[PDB]
């Protein structure tokens, strides 16, 4: 998972910057410390951390600076002493401080499991859609993020187009598009002379995508399907007990609206019964409100077929041994020692996770989204996790951390 070992000569270890060496940028300060100044260093399950590092190396291998440690990872036995020595000998620890503080926020995320099936059945009735046949993504230059312009669009590929005012084939009225400050692409479809915003969740729920999109699977509950959209990935568990792994492909770009807030406004349930268990039970006694409530959130996620979801590094994540970081501050792929408390037991949760993912809301020098794995338990823990953490970034000897604006 892995268990294996590649034989051969130890890779060059290189030359560690000495303790107290400092890099600063973007309000952050990185400082080399001894491996032993990290809380409970020696006691950790380094064998799991090494299996986690090995998963990232399929892509991390190819990044300058990382070739030797990634080859060395596969020549190290999956045992905690050897793994510990690998991290101690091949990497230098950089304590991270953001805005003058070593303290930051650790939150949690997971991959939900839902009952479903690969083909439609009496129970698995709700389709999970791949990217539609007519779904067109068009890059939006920073210049147009005021979203007022009437532009022309030209198709350039099956699911892609470009803004071309002189030779575009269709008109797009950007004011009609859900464009905000962070927007880097608009999603739409060609229709007569126009390029129109893509279907909202309500239109999709009401069957806009019929015969027009790949279906990857069917879920049994539309509320849990709805929440998988929120998580951005998931796994179907078939009646056989088999898994269908499903990953983020794209989205319609329509805003996120919170249905818990809507539900609280209509009086349907109060703003405290706001959970997928509360909504799911409520929708079981009141099926006539389903279409209405779900369609309040216009955002809609499209998926693709893929053990572990694939993060920003392009690599499958190990439960409890990976997290999402801000790439402005943390070098993607780096081991990250995180010191924090377990969300439930309050026992020290001190460990080397692999910084293998990113997230739109994950911002700051000391800021981790802790990946808990897949399933119900992982989702409970993930939802309860909002703890203070302290972080150290381990980098290959001689590689410096960097603020990347």
């Amino acid at each position: 998972p892995d268990t294996s070992v590649i034989n051969g000569p130890d890779r060059p270890a290189g030359i560690p910057d000495p303790a107290g060496t400092t890099v600063a940028g973007g309000g952050a300060v990185y400082t080399v410390v001894p491996h032993l100044s990290m809380p409970h260093w020696a006691a950790q399950d380094f064998a799991k951390s090494l299996q986690s590092f090995r998963l990232g190396c399929a892509n991390l291998k190819n990044r300058q600076g990382w070739q030797d440690v990634c080859a060395q990872a596969f020549q190290t036995p999956i045992h905690s002493f050897q793994a510990k020595r690998f991290f101690e000998r091949y990497f230098t620890p950089w304590q991270v401080a953001g805005n003058g503080s070593l303290a930051g926020t650790v939150t949690g995320y997971y991959e939900p499991v839902l009952k479903g099936d690969g083909r439609r059945t009496e129970r698995a009735r709700f389709p999970i859609y791949g990217i539609p046949d007519d779904f067109i993504s068009v890059p939006l230059p920073a210049g147009l993020r005021g979203g007022k312009n009437l532009v022309r669009i030209r198709q350039t590929g099956k699911n892609s187009g470009t803004i071309d005012n002189a030779g575009g084939t269709h008109t797009a009225d950007l004011s009609r598009f859900p464009i905000t400050a962070r927007t880097t692409a608009i999603k739409g479809r060609f229709e007569g002379s126009r390029f129109l915003p893509y279907h909202t969740r309500n239109q999709i729920n009401g069957g806009a995508l019929d015969g027009k999109a790949p279906i990857l699977g069917y879920a049994e509950d539309p509320v849990e399907l709805f929440f998988m959209h929120i998580q951005g990935s998931g796994r179907l568990k078939t009646p056989s007990g088999k898994y269908i792994r499903i990953g983020y492909a794209d989205k319609n770009e329509h805003p996120y609206v919170s249905i818990g807030r809507y539900m609280a406004d209509k009086g349907y349930l109060k703003l405290g019964q706001t959970s997928m268990q509360g909504i799911k039970a409520y929708m079981r006694q009141n099926p006539q409100r389903l279409a209405e409530v779900l369609g309040q959130n216009p955002s809609y996620i499209f998926f693709r077929e893929l053990d572990g979801p694939v993060g920003a590094l392009g690599t499958p994540l190990m439960g409890e041994y990976a997290g999402a970081i801000d790439r402005h501050y943390i070098t993607l792929g780096a081991p990250l020692f995180v010191a924090t408390a377990h969300p439930v037991t309050r026992k020290a949760l001190n460990r080397l996770i692999m910084a293998q993912d990113t997230g739109s809301a994950i911002k700051g020098a000391v800021r981790v989204d802790y990946f808990w794995g897949y399933g119900d338990e992982a989702g409970e823990l993930a939802g309860k996790q909002k703890t203070t953490g302290y972080v150290w970034q381990l980098l290959p000897n001689g590689m410096k951390p960097e603020y990347r604006p």
